[PDB]
């Protein structure tokens, strides 16, 4: 059975995502750093175990791909896909590898980070940096609570982790990044009633709006999909609260994982270019996309025999 | 007895480092913040309460309180004097008002930053904004543990606290703060033996060096001062590191209070102009100071009584 | 199939209702299930991980002719009230079990208010106890309580309806009872005398060897062999409650398994007695007032 | 420096509180049981260290001072006052000792009123009892942050604790408990801003509202009080939600601790007989009181030298 | 004011109790040791706080105080007088240093020990080297609580600190150590109700036996002492479990501090020598001594100024 | 089907190792002992549950197996294999049975093995008893990490469990034991960089040396084994620090569960007896071991059937 990366974590409260590009001739040293990435959480994360909950998701994009290996490409894995809509725009920007660094404590992301940047330097330009922090309820910089319903337990691993539908990469996923910024004064302006017309929950209890009151232009209306058997099709978020209050930029940090990009594809088109009941998803109009790409994050094995 | 504001406050792994000046007209927006800072800091914290560990401590430079304020102004308090050494230069900066917010978690260090900016918009510009973090083992950027030989109990009052020598502004206290930017390639280029001669102490257990081991240009022995009856003139210390690996920016913001700012500024001359046996400090050689402020931090019940 | 969250970690509080359903109430009921996982996230997910929110729902049997059409559990029945020679275990009436669990009873309280907001109208309150575990693990007698549940497999396989009842696989049977206690009686004893009732030692919990163990212990009437000689084992998660000021003193059981007939053959021997044993010795300062029995489903049947 | 009762406790999430009523004849057996309830108090917490926080405050009325104890009372104890306003009455009820049991845990609590209670038996009737559970982010049952502008530090045994004025009671205190039920179903029928408005302080982020905006029926804006000199008069709150689902009963018991019981009272009768500028607290259109008694808890060196 | 050591420290898990004599000729490296003991700690301690609650509390025996001191002597400080009871015996055993290690861990004990025992090579003996745990409930050996009616707060200072009675000395303590042996098959053979009146209290519950029922030669009853003006003298005490499985060697290491040792000693006397109503005390019958100790502890800024 | 015994345990911060020989006659006691020492854990640990995570792991020695049991033999149940090197030596001492007690708190394990030796007393003589401490940063007696490069998950159950290999003994493992003392002296005499060498790790970071740089006679070359198809052998060690400060016993207790002996084995051969490339193990040279034994440790339901 292949052995996946650390893709369903535990909550954690702190996160780092670096995005970088491959320079020209960076790609033997990259390949290195990869055989040896799993050995590097070992030995930033175990002293401080079981509290640190340190990981790193390392993540490769399509062009990327082809710079570094010979042989068989995963099924699902392209470019970010732009979305023009009639209002809203989610951007597609470079990325060759993600790594995705979750623990309880941000000094811990950091000095993964430090060990993985040290050895990369020369050989990748920086793209994206996010240093990331959870509201200690579970809430995100919207005041609402994140996470609530993702899949947990069985559920969780056949929504995320690719199979027999593409055996050469089983434990496999994909993952979706956008970095959001928000207009918080315009956020702020909103009674709670119409802030959970937008998400479709309760702020203070998040409990789900009941089907005859939820707006079908609300973020949860939008992003529930039902599959060609009328079963849910469902994804791995870990959302993260990001921002600089001297800049005034107040951000929520979208990654989302699944077994095939097509589920976050069909909820981003939800989104974006709307339904024949509502033009777009209502929340954005509070939120801007500036970055999007798309990675595919192998079984630790395959890192590991490279 | 006056209620100072939080100046001893426990061990913090999470900070953020507000510096901003005062614009044209902004006096009465800022005058009003302050009346309100400390019940901004229970709206923010209390429900988080007892892990969360919130503090907010607010700082006042000399020229701005000449702009804020009537009647006396507090003996020590006077611009950060710039120290134009032989090898190393301590830059004077410019900061009207610091804020030193600590927490054991950066989000709750950044809702309280939010609510602070959100009410000074327009009255106010950004100077320096740091976000900080301590390692998980109480060490610093250079790996070492930062905080051992702060004082506590009654020895910490008695070197922080303003008292009887000045008694309209007992219970305040003087904060110096530099941001250090390090050569982390250089450092990691020393031997541990050798980095040991650098700070006076030993890296892994955190043992004081003997006197007859001891440099005469470590860390430890120029900050090391006697006052003029051979008593040992202390400050406390709220050091915290920092960083941007996609931006190679490893630091440490230093912060330090005393009762008088001629403790911390006799211990700076040591470091930045020498001794008689010591050329300059040896953490100098692998550290460069690009911010430098001094505040004046009044009791909780001055700021509370406008 | 998923079952509901019937093997749960240890949890310091816990709310236990017990409602039956009105008539007309029906439509009500049957939409209230198919959200009550929903609800349970909703509440508990924003104090994880430590709340440990988890409700557990079971219908009774004649709950389910009202409520459903097609197949039944096999092992559905009403509670069967036993009139023993001194001590009698009463049916109470209950159509549907709410056993909420957490580490705080603030959460399993902020449940159990929108669970009952949105049934109002449609049912009944029948019981209602707020449960605390003592920090010891201790019950209302100063006994640790929970010691020879059976944990991993061998609990899935005591506690989970499986091939013998497909339709209903991943589904559970819940007996419960409150009981109050007669403390002045107990503390009477010495705690040599205590250990005789129990089966066990009072402060090291170790069980009292065989040839010291009464026949009318506890330990010894609630140990049942199965037709291989194996060990028939339940789950219980035993509560205390009560009130200083009326002097209620209590112990709320449930017992969890895979068919209500071990469950049933315990409380036998407890209430009736064997060839060796008059009854159980814990019934001399425990009253029975209430007895429920619920058919706990797979998750995935309430969500359908 | 004579010593308190735990008045000013840690933060806890649970409480048991107990009203009884003196039986004649059982002056006695109360007597012996509070030169012993600092040592009840140690045997069942101190086994459950550091964790357990279990703390218990005794308090005596007015009444029940007098058939105690022969010498001098303390200076501001009295039956709690009834207040007849024009919408909303603050009723006085009997109790004669509060037990007033805090800790982590609600067992802790239950272990404590059983020894207590145990000693009591035949000398006491119960008036009330009431187990308390704190919401994790220290809420109410009307979902507002509850605490937040209690006072800290110095200003709290400023507050609460009696000093120069009545010397002999010296680190005692004056508790005032009601018992609130709430009418959920049309606290709920508000909108968000309109609860706000009722409260004076923002539901989800717990900021105070602005003086310009903030009402002046508004609970926040009643509840202070400035003194003579201009210096606000402050108490010390412990609030508890409590309930029983089944019952419908959603309920707030109000405990605050003051120096004397005049800032408390002063509290009340703005917030039932109103102000010039308000009819009521506007909290009150959604919650009745349904005890009301004062209490006065001695330091814990006068209790433990007893016969 | 004085700055005592800390005599009164918050609940600790985990002890080890070192007692050692000086060598001929090692007077010189203890009192360079002394002066150092402190500043141990908080390396030793530092980088675990603020969970850690290392602590080290330092004695020095009658003997030893001659050899290293000269002038005036604490005016309670001789050797621990040996009690020959008709039955039971407290002896006296040899011990000039007494350092008393606490924390909520035996590792960061353990580590100070190894600071201090490396300094004093060549210089010290080791007499009594014991590891102390305590179990979850606050539990002895013998199966009861143990610490709760130690006086708190302002009680325990007054009961603990030397004061005006002997100025020199101000923030002192004497220490009496005694190890003990139980004999736990004797003690096992008591029914519950037997052991209750051996100790004179609930064992379960730890409730006090009422004065109708609690035996004259209880142990509870002969440690109740009253002074000549009725009020009620007290020691602290932090008795600890210790023991080895395999050799059945199950013990409590007492330890009572007192501001002067005639409490402790007067309370030994009634437990050995008996009273007009009682024998001896009956924890005796199952109880055997096999060291005994006193020590004073002296004010920390004693040590600091050697 | 088969049920293990908890030798995949959480991190534990405690642990007691109990070595016995069965004494003649005590055969029939011993049997009775491991049909009751599950029911022994729970009644022990259950009261102190979450967070105590008591186990014990009870393993059989060669020689006993044949004195207690008839019919089939574990396949690769042999006594220790004593290891005669050119400069060091691993011996081989006695040990019929094994008790690897584990906790969170040392109070937990003391009671487990208290109530196992009351069972057991007159049929057994005890050979060692160790009690255990991990230092609060997974650190070990010369001051490294212990554990980083242990597996997890199911490589964890692939290296330690029987399976179809052993049918009849399926859900078993093999302990190796091996208590060792240190040269802490001469340890400390080296340079950090030299104790690297040693290890082939860094020391406060914990990152492996490159190949380029490790050396061949490293712990960490020496104990990295391939088998046959080129796949890492593993095993899962759970070392524990032991010492007194007053004897200058410094230990570290090693326990290695392995599915066969061979693998654990195969690395004391390579430490003891060296390669072309080493002549021994480097961390020999500041180690010496004074135990050495080996036992099968079955699965819980054959211990239950007894
Ligand atoms: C007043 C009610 C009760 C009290 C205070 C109580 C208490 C206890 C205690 C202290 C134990 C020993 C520790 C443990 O394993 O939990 C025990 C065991 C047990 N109880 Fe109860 N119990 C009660 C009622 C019941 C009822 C009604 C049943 C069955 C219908 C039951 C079945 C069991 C079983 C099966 C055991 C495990 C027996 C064994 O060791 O195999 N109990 N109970
Ligand atoms: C139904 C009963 C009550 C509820 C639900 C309630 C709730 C609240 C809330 C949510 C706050 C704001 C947060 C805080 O500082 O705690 C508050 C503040 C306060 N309450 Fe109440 N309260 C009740 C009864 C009372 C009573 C009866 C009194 C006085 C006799 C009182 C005195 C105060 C005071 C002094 C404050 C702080 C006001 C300020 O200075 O900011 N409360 N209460
Ligand atoms: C022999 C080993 C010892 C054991 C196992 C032991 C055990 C206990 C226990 C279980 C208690 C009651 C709970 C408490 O308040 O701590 C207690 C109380 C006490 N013990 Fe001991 N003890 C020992 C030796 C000593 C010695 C040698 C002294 C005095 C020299 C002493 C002085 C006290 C005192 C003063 C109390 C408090 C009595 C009161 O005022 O209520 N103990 N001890
Ligand atoms: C003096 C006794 C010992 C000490 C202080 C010691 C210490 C260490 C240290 C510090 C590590 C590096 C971090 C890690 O745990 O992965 C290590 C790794 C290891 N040790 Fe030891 N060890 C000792 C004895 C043994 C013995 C006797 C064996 C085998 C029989 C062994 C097998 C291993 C293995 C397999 C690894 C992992 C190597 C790798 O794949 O990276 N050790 N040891
Ligand atoms: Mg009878
Ligand atoms: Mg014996």
């Amino acid at each position: 059975e292949p052995e996946p990366q650390m893709v369903l974590s535990p909550l954690t409260s702190a996160a780092i995502f670096l995005v970088v590009t491959i320079d020209s001739g960076g790609e033997d040293t990259v390949r290195d750093l990869l055989s040896d990435v799993a050995s590097l959480e070992r030995a930033v994360g175990f002293r401080a175990q079981p509290d640190g909950r340190l990981s790193c998701v390392t993540g490769i994009g399509s062009e990327a791909w082809d710079r570094l290996f010979s042989g068989a490409r995963p099924a699902g894995l392209h470019p970010f896909r732009e979305l023009d809509g009639p209002v809203h725009r989610a951007v597609a920007t470079p990325g060759d590898l993600l790594f995705h660094i979750r623990a309880s404590r941000l000094d811990l992301c950091f000095a993964l980070a430090t060990e993985i940047m040290g050895r990369l330097r020369g050989a990748v330009t920086p793209q994206d940096e996010v240093h990331g922090f959870k509201y200690f309820d579970e809430r995100d910089m919207l005041g609402f609570v994140a996470g609530t319903e993702n899949p947990t337990g069985a559920a969780a691993r056949r929504a995320v982790l690719v199979g027999a539908e593409d055996p050469a990469f089983a434990g496999g996923s994909y993952a979706v990044v956008q970095k959001y910024l928000h207009d918080i004064d315009a956020w702020e302006g909103l009674s709670v009633e119409a802030q959970e017309r937008v998400i479709g929950r309760r702020k203070m209890t998040d409990v789900e709006l009941s089907d005859d009151v939820k707006p079908a232009d609300s973020h949860v209306a939008l992003t529930s999909v039902t599959g060609p058997d009328g079963s849910d099709l469902e994804i791995l978020r870990d959302n993260m609260p990001f921002g600089s209050v001297g800049r005034e930029e107040f951000g929520t940090y979208f990654i989302g994982y699944a077994r095939t990009p097509e589920v976050t594809e069909t909820m981003l088109e939800r989104m974006f270019l709307g339904t024949a009941s509502a033009p777009h998803d209502r929340i954005l109009d509070f939120s801007t996309a500036v970055t999007g790409s798309l990675f595919f994050t192998p079984a630790a094995d395959f890192l590991e025999d490279l």
